[PDB]
């Protein structure tokens, strides 16, 4: 019998399959819904917005969002070995130490603090500042600090921000995140590196104690007593039952609580509505959904042609406080330089090369949404409501983000690039700004929180990532995050899986 | 002062004048030796062999070639806006990915690899397969895939090759070059399209920051310190001095190293012999000259009249390995179907309509020749020795090419066209084959390599196309190619200029 089954071979799942199978005494099975990657374009960094909407994208549609001008949103997730890492903008941001302090407060466990995560991040990273005592050296995930390849537009953006008082950082990962810098990227020798590339190497896949099962979707967990006894797996040509001593869920922010709910584990009323028998009433499963938004966008017509970028198109995020460009601390808002004229569907697209967008957002939304299954079946669509822009705090912070973006946008340092502002123009009121923001915001693609880790009775998992009501079931992916990190969450997801991997090797047999 | 002077308005120069002047902050001067095109016949695709030997052709004469039965050869180059593109057989072949791999090995820079050149080619091309993720869409250079206009002879040729195992391709540009297909052509609405037509549009020529100076020959570059300070330009009614911050050489495979040598930059001994003072001893300038040859030809008497072709007369190149019609990979030899009885001057011409030639060649000659000035003046003839057929490898490969041609030529699929083989007949020995090949080969018109890009100390330019000994001087044309591509080199030349154009917009002010 396999000692451990991992469900979902995305970011967290790939790390786990590799790290757990390092113990030759433990048999590991990885079950992944998608196929093995065959698309060449996904290893081309500049083709990243061009692969969602394709075969290996799950492509969800949220409920209409009252906070975003009644707009419904498309959430793209990866369905292949590598998960969302094969689709991602490949930016690497650990987050800010204060982001993780709130995890310690929520979990009651210092292992989720910056100080304890430091060696964890280090184990993950192969970073050119390795030796720092801060950044990792020799880890499987390459971190690349762009310098020469940074587009001239992005450099002018960086100068604009620096001149307002933002300090110059080397990447966002030293523990200091407020400031001005090119985003660090998971790139090596010009080619993007996925979590699957980094951990699921030829050598790893060759291990006898590791089995990878692709094209295979886990439909239900089967319970006996206080334990998961088996998994029903649906494959191309039939379903089958897999037995395991320990089960780790890595299906991501949407698919993990979905699998739980299909299995009879979740809010009783939701399960009833979906026609699923309730075996374990867990009211928080699917709740506390969080995501970052980006206003698309503070659009500027360009004085000269904008090139299609030597990198990943969103080259530089400037995190900052909402009220000052000089103040330090935990970020509150962000403005990013987009070397593509990125706009939501509420706006006509400008001819390519003719314009660029400053993207603006808030780093720690207080809005909280939910996901729920609509039926027992795999193909029954999830009901996703991220509750975008529902709180006054989120709306107000968003106004400051927009203002900050326009302030950076109109700097002399960008006068070589800027012909004029196309969007928003000049709103005369909070109402008009709110309306522009509502029409412009799009997902930053960081859903998380739906199986929240916490020390309170109704949290979904405890500090050890164990589902509270059962004894051999863990959730180890974005779904457990008590709160969003300031920026992109891939690194935090990887850190979650690595601390779980360590915890596992630490206690078992 | 002009920020940039471009020398030579041929293929590379036209692209550069257009692309660089897109930055309205940079003043661009294009200096072209020829006049503006006035000859109507050069926009008639079937008149292409009829315009060389005319007013706007430079018409060089090589040294007698010991490897080609002591024959001297005529090299025709364009002298007009558009350069060699106004004279060309208008075939479009990117080359094979392995061709460019050797550029990466020579330059030490991945930007010269197929993967990096892919978007470059894409930016250039307006191709009916655009959307591919391979072929370009919307670019200034139209690529036409002939179908209905392909002559019946060429179709029979294609069938002949297909029946031996060659796969059917749609053009040569997907990354797969071995196989059978009509050549793709730079044609739109029946009319040929030059590089000048494509990039130097009315709108482009109307820009205030672009000056085009025709009838003007650059005689010398003037040096101060490690920089070019000015150019001596010779016009119809006198000479004059032009100042510039940056100088880009686009004078082509012969005229670029010539201008360098006249300027005191080149092999010290060669400059002495030509009576030019040596300011910078650069031994490789003028060396590593490469060119493709075509045997003219494997001549067949026709069973019925051969029409003067609805296209460009050489409609179909079949690239292949030398030892098998079924093997894939990088080409080694080529056989092309000529809907004209093309023969070298060593053979009497057959009456028009009475015969056709299969043209045969090797794709990657290992022979290396040289160009050198014979004096300081513009009208002092270049000494050109391409060293045709000097290596045993080139001679041996050529025998396989001839054999392949005769094998295709005698196929049942061509029995409707073939009356009998006129040339070579049947040689009984390697010696007799070598002699026939030596008398029959003519230039394919792809000279290149004379200012070779490389990472070694004595290369002429570095990976960035900057002349190694100076700080503001670039060479951006066929002269920089480390090696020939498998087929015609226009696309590669255009790719060279486009990656330079991108590199320029990327770093300056
Ligand atoms: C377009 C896009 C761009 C992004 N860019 C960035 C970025 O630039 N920087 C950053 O930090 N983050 C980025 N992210 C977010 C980051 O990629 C994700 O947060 C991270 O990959 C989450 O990892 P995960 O393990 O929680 O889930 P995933 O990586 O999504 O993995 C879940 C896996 O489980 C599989 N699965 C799901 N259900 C089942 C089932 N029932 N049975 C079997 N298998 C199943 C899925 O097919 C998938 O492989 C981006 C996300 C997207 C969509
Ligand atoms: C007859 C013929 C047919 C061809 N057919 C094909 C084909 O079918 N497919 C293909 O891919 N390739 C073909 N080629 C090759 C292709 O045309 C050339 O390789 C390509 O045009 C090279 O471009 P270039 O910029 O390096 O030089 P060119 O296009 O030759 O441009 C050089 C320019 O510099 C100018 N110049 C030179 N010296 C000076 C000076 N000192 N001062 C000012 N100006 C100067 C010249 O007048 C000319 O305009 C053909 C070539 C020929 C001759």
């Amino acid at each position: 019998n396999c000692d451990i089954v991992i469900v979902g071979g995305g970011s967290a799942g790939s790390l786990l399959a590799a790290r757990l199978s390092e113990d030759p005494d433990s048999r590991v099975l990885l079950i992944e819904a998608g196929e093995e990657p065959t698309d060449p374009d996904i290893w081309n960094p500049a083709a990243w917005p061009a692969l969602q909407g394709r075969s290996y994208d799950w492509d969800y549609r949220t409920e209409a969002q009252a906070g975003t001008a009644g707009r419904a949103h498309h959430w793209a997730r990866g369905r292949l070995i590598g998960g969302s890492s094969c689709l991602h903008a490949m930016g690497y941001m650990r987050g800010h130490p204060s982001d993780f302090q709130a995890w310690v407060d929520a979990s009651g466990d210092r292992r989720w603090g910056w100080d304890e995560l430091l060696p964890v991040f280090q184990a993950i990273e192969d970073h050119p500042l390795g030796g720092d005592g801060i950044h990792g050296k020799g880890g499987p995930l390459p971190i690349h600090l762009p310098a020469d390849e940074v587009s001239p537009l992005a450099r002018a953006f960086i100068e604009a921000g620096a001149s307002l008082g933002l300090p110059r950082l080397e990447g966002h990962n030293s523990g200091e995140m407020i400031g001005v810098t090119p985003n660090s990227l998971n790139i090596r020798d010009g080619r993007r590196v996925t979590a699957a590339d980094a951990w699921l190497t030829k050598a790893v896949r060759g291990r006898k104690n590791l089995t990878i099962l692709t094209g295979s979707r886990v439909r239900r967990l089967k319970l006996e007593g206080n334990q998961v006894r088996s998994l029903e797996v649906v494959g191309r040509q039939g379903s089958a039952e897999v037995f395991a001593d320990q089960i780790v869920l890595c299906a991501g922010a949407l698919e993990s609580p979905a699998l739980l709910m299909r299995s009879g584990i979740g809010p009783h009323d939701v399960l009833d509505a979906a026609g699923v028998g309730c075996l374990i009433d867990m009211p928080d499963i699917g709740r506390n959904l969080q995501d970052h938004l980006l206003g698309a966008g503070n659009l500027y017509a360009a004085r000269k042609p904008v090139p299609p970028s030597r990198l990943q198109h969103s080259e530089s995020m400037a995190y900052m406080r909402a009220d000052s460009f000089t103040a330090a601390g935990q970020p509150e808002i962000v403005v990013g330089c987009g070397v593509a004229p990125i706009v939501s569907e509420s706006f006509p697209a400008p001819a390519a090369g003719s314009a660029y967008s400053l993207l603006f957002g808030i780093t720690h939304p207080t809005s909280r949404g939910s996901v729920r299954i609509s039926g027992p079946e795999l193909g029954d669509r999830l009901i996703i409501d991220p509750a975008y822009l529902q709180t006054g705090r989120d709306r107000e912070r968003f106004r400051r983000a927009l203002e900050a973006s326009r302030t950076i946008g109109h700097r002399d340092e960008l006068a070589g690039w800027r012909e004029r502002e196309l969007l928003p123009g000049t709103p005369n009121s909070a109402a008009e700004m709110d309306d522009f923001i509502a029409r412009s915001v799009i997902t930053h693609h960081h859903p998380c929180g739906t199986c929240r880790m916490g020390k309170d009775p109704d949290a979904v998992v405890d500090a050890n990532l164990r589902l509270k009501a059962l004894d051999n079931l863990f959730v180890v992916d974005a779904s457990i995050m008590p709160n969003l990190t300031a920026g992109p969450i891939h690194a935090a997801v990887l850190a979650i899986a690595e601390t779980f991997a360590r915890q596992y090797h630490h206690h078992h047999h």
